[PDB]
């Protein structure tokens, strides 16, 4: 490329070496030979010079001079292995076979015993240079000499055959490496199908192309394309089209570009899933198995997979694994089992194609059960600590589990205790539209039916030559375990321990009689293998009680663990022998080993283990395939109404929602509330307002992003940017997002009424329009047109979405007509859709707050003539300056008067400044912010509201139920609640408030005849009139 003979300045080793290497890199070997001879004349001790001369002489086919040069280089660094190999190669090319073989032997003996030349011979170093004829010969020699059966060696042999264009030998060799493999490799299956194609065996080529795409974790369009070609050559045109259609990750005509649409990586990942969800067909002979997020293959899903394997069920099985997941022995060398990694492309496709899904915890947030899919959630044990909706530690942490139960069609239980706890503590009893059957855990079958074969294999895999008793210690995650395992050192029994992968790795096993159970052995097999079980707070004890063996509940830290996790059971009512010290554990072990007595109470077996007869897996499988209804827990579901309040900001909307919740709490219905848990967990005051809900409220929280296709992301982003109605197809595309999201959150649930109570959040307006309900209702708490043009642009999208609801309910009749005037004609909403419903009040709490809470009251209210009260925020909208000015004028005519103000705010200091101006320091008192103002509101004589803007003046009704009358400025908020019949209204000026004070002092409080129960009965009757009859379920 470059001459570099440019520097004709001679005799310089630097320039000579520069020119020589440039000649070698340009493959001008004969020309570089003379320059390296000149360098050796100058520096006759450069090891690199002898290295290059050996390379040059070998490229020049001077094999004798190559050996001489490589030898002179090797004695410059006898620890260099590449030199010794090149010595042997050039001797082999020379014909000196024996001298070369002694060289190869030195190369082998001086190599680390897992470097490739150790397990695969000297041919691996030929392969590193592309010398495939010599690599194949050495591979074949090393296989025959070692009788090796390593699949990796057969793979390297097939690679050599492939680069020699001996395709038939390459294909058959790859098939051996695959057959000899513990788990079939997707990459190997492609190399085998590729070689079979080049050999023109199309049936074998299609066979292994099919294997490759079935087991490929990542999407490979190339492999789908090659499979489709081979299927076409075979004449299978239908399957050829399917593979051709799948030769593109995205099949749909989105008419949009992914680069301009996708903002976040999660959006791209979810877009592939959503297409798979909508387009891929279910395989009626496919079963997916997942246990503990693929971290291991154990528990109930493993027992079901094992049962259906040994009974030869006609299925293909997909087992979900992670990196480094240990594989049980009975699953190796099985072509009917496909291992795919969680979260991969194959994971998403198989979640959308497997007809039968089996899990013991939960699928991730994006999983949606397709129609015709069977999802069996087995769970993973009898619960013993605080669990689910009572765990406040991460807010709404159980939400995806409650989601998964709503996605499930079948659920199994080990005992009625677990049935009650799961259905109640995950808030899904009335919503769960599937089937729950009490079959007992199939994992217990692995303990009952341990074979003498497997028992002997576990014994030799452990190192137990004698039939000494086996003691199994399996505690839960939370040093003492070191002290406890020394104290249990004994020759009388074999001690087996299983704990957390972290605990077992830093155990220091010497000085210990203990054996850490290998991770390839199931815990239920260990229960049937052992003779005595030691545990503390693990649900594995209830797998044990039906095995007629002694158990020990060793609970040294019951105080600490109960304080942290809250245990269901007291110490005296746990199973087996309850021990609090380690010396008592050893004493109890030897007592029971010698006596042979059982120590498990039969009352415990009747509570938790009455279903364990070693046949639960047949019951579960027949239940899942809808062939055995004998174990179903049939019960009556309540009808359900679903609500949305918002993010529970403490405001007028939340206070009205809480009052409505208190009024309907004993209606015999399931009141469901949908929330966004992340929007509430941030604010301490939002959580406090959320915690005031009645305890019977079923609560579901959205988890994660909404899965959307490519065009669905564009359509949504466009709508949430322009808020316009565009066409029928555009609207249907947008609404398809929210019907899918309703399914993701609720499954096949159905409700009587879906009530969007907030009326603001656009996401929840479109979502509630798609809930399967008999009636869809959305509230209006304000003048929506003023809120739209004042603060919230997205309210335009809400107005263009009122078409998707049946009723639009305002919180007052005045507000209703205002909303009709501003929205009905402008947005094509029929007048008949609009209605109103007065906000409910909690009469019992108002009455209880005023009469109870005998609290510290200022001495200046306790003694006076006429008392006037006002609660506000000093936000200028309350306008307390016009109040104190009307007071100064009203003190003239009548003087035996006092006034009190509650609250705090910005315009505070200006109030105390005005206190001295009117010289009323002893006639007006500015009390603090009171956490319970109802004692003051009852004991006062007049409640004054001088406000200029009032949104939800509910204190006005509150005071009137307490029997203390009202004077309030005639603004739109105070008139919407009072009108002309309740309370006394005045103009919004100083003179109007003085007239109201003076009119009260002559004539008294207005004789409005306000009945709090009449207002409550009217408000609730209007509410119940808005609900549905026995009408038909639908979505919009
Ligand atoms: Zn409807």
């Amino acid at each position: 490329e470059n001459k570099k003979k440019l520097e004709a300045n001679p005799n310089s080793p630097e320039y000579i070496w520069e020119y020589a290497i440039s000649l070698i890199d340009s493959k001008q070997y004969w020309l570089a030979q003379f320059q390296l001879e000149k360098y050796i004349e100058l520096k006759p001790n450069s090891e690199q010079a002898f290295h290059q001369l050996g390379i040059v002489s070998e490229k020049l086919a001077n094999y004798e001079q190559a050996f001489i040069y490589f030898q002179k280089a090797s004695q410059f660094a006898p620890l260099n292995r590449n030199y010794k190999y090149r010595m042997g190669y050039n001797l082999e090319k020379l014909g000196k076979l024996n001298e070369a073989q002694k060289c190869y032997s030195l190369v082998i003996d001086m190599s680390h015993p897992t470097d490739e030349v150790a397990q695969f011979g000297i041919g691996a170093l030929h392969a590193k240079r592309g010398l495939w004829d010599m690599a194949l010969s050495a591979y074949l020699q090393h296989q025959i000499q070692s009788n090796s059966q390593n699949p990796q060696l057969y793979y390297r042999i097939g690679i050599a055959y492939e680069r020699l264009y001996q395709w038939t030998k390459s294909a058959t060799t790859f098939e051996q490496a695959i057959i000899l493999s513990e788990i079939m490799n997707a990459n190997w299956c492609f190399k085998c199908g590729q070689a079979y194609e080049r050999a023109e065996n199309f049936e074998k080529s299609a066979e292994f192309y099919q294997e490759a795409v079935k087991r490929s974790d990542n999407y490979n369009d190339y492999w789908w394309y090659r499979l489709a070609l081979m299927l076409e050559k075979l004449g299978k045109y239908e399957q050829s089209v399917v593979a051709f259609q799948n030769s593109r990750r995205r099949k749909l005509a989105y008419a949009v570009n992914p680069k301009d649409v996708i903002k976040h990586k999660e959006e791209e990942f979810l877009s592939y899933y959503t297409e798979y969800y909508e387009t891929l067909e279910l395989d009626e002979k496919l079963v997916l198995i997942e246990s503990f997020f693929g971290g291991n293959i154990s528990c109930n899903p493993y027992a079901i997979l094992s049962y259906m394997l040994e009974n030869n069920y006609d299925y293909t099985y997909v087992v979900v694994i992670k990196d480094g997941t240990v594989i049980p022995d009975n699953l190796k060398f099985n072509r009917n089992i496909i291992f795919i990694k969680r979260g991969s492309d194959a994971y998403l496709r198989y979640l959308c194609t497997a007809k039968y899904l089996i899990n013991n915890v939960s699928f991730p947030y994006y999983f949606i059960r397709k129609e015709g899919q069977v999802y069996l959630n087995t769970w993973h044990g009898t619960p013993m600590k605080t669990l689910g909706k009572d765990i406040k530690s991460p807010f709404m942490d159980h939400a995806n589990v409650s989601r998964n139960f709503l996605q499930a069609t079948h659920i199994i239980s080990p005992n009625r205790h677990t049935t009650d706890v799961i259905l109640e503590q995950y808030d899904v009893k009335d919503l769960f539209s599937g089937k729950l059957a009490e079959t007992g855990y199939p994992r217990i079958d692995l303990s009952f039916n341990l074979t003498d074969k497997r028992r002997n294999e576990i014994a030799e895999k452990l190192g137990f030559s004698n039939n000494k008793p086996v003691v199994f210690y399996a505690p839960t995650w939370r040093s003492k375990l070191q002290y406890d395992l020394r104290k249990l050192k004994s020759n009388k029994y074999n001690l087996i321990f299983r704990g957390h992968h972290l605990v077992e790795q830093l155990l220091e096993t010497i000085n210990l009689d203990v054996t850490v159970a290998p991770k390839d052995i199931d815990s239920n097999e260990l229960l049937g293998f052992c003779d005595l079980l030691i545990t503390d707070y693990s649900s594995i004890i209830y797998d044990f009680l039906a095995l007629s063996k002694p158990a020990i509940s060793y609970i040294y830290d019951y105080e600490e663990y109960d304080a942290e996790r809250g245990l269901y059971l007291k110490p005296t009512e746990m199973s087996g022998t309850v021990c609090t010290t380690i010396t008592d554990v050893k004493k109890t072990i030897l007592e029971h080993i010698s006596s042979g007595k059982s120590n498990v109470s039969e009352q415990d077996i009747q509570k938790y283990s009455y279903l364990d007869d070693g046949q639960a897996t047949k019951r579960t499988v027949e239940f899942m395939l809808d062939k055995d209804d004998s174990c179903i827990y049939k019960y009556e579901r309540r009808k359900s109404d679903v609500f949305f309040e918002g993010p529970f900001i403490p405001n007028g909307i939340s206070r009205s929602f809480l009052n409505l919740m208190a009024s309907i709490k004993d209606s015999g219905k399931n009141i469901t509330l949908l929330i966004n848990g992340s929007d509430i967990a941030q604010d301490q005051k939002r959580l406090e307002e959320f915690n005031n809900l009645p305890s019977n409220i079923t609560v579901l929280s959205r988890v994660g992003r909404t899965p959307m296709t490519l065009e669905e992301l564009w359509v949504r982003n466009k709508f949430e940017e322009t808020y316009q109605i565009y066409s029928e197809s555009f609207t249907n595309t947008l609404l398809k997002v929210y019907k899918r999201e309703v399914r993701r959150l609720l499954g096949n649930s159905s409700f009587d009424n879906a009530i969007h109570f907030e009326g603001y959040s656009l996401f929840w307006v479109l979502l509630f329009s798609q809930i399967n309900a008999k009636k869809h209702i959305i509230y209006q708490h304000n003048d929506k047109y003023k809120e739209w043009k004042g603060r919230f642009p997205y309210l335009e999208g809400v107005f263009n979405s009122y078409v998707f609801f049946d009723q639009i309910v305002s919180v007052s009749e005045k507000t209703m007509e205002n909303n009709i005037l501003n929205l009905s004609k402008e947005f094509n909403i029929p007048e008949i859709k609009f209605t109103f419903c007065n906000n409910p009040i909690n009469i019992q709490q108002i009455l209880s707050s005023a009469e109870e809470n005998i609290e510290m009251e200022s001495e200046f209210t306790l003694f006076n003539g006429q008392k006037f009260i006002n609660i506000g925020r000093m936000s200028h909208e309350k306008d307390q300056l016009k109040l104190i000015e009307a007071f100064y004028e009203a003190k003239k005519a009548h003087v035996n008067i006092r006034l009190f103000i509650l609250g705090d705010g910005v315009l505070k200091q200006d109030l105390i400044n005005k206190i001295k101006d009117l010289s009323l320091e002893d006639s007006v008192y500015l009390l603090g912010q009171k956490k319970n103002p109802f004692p003051y509101l009852k004991q006062a004589d007049v409640f004054i509201l001088s406000s200029n803007h009032e949104g939800q003046p509910m204190v006005l009704l509150e005071s009137l139920t307490l029997g203390t009358p009202i004077i309030a400025t005639d603004i739109v908020g105070n008139r919407s609640i009072l009108g002309e019949n309740y309370g006394t209204l005045v103009e919004n000026n100083k003179d109007g408030l003085v007239q109201g004070i003076n009119a009260y002092m002559e004539k008294g409080g207005r004789k409005d005849k306000f009945d709090p129960y009449e207002y409550q009965n009217d408000a609730m009757a209007k509410f119940y009139s808005l609900l549905a009859n026995l009408e038909h379920h639908h979505h919009h």
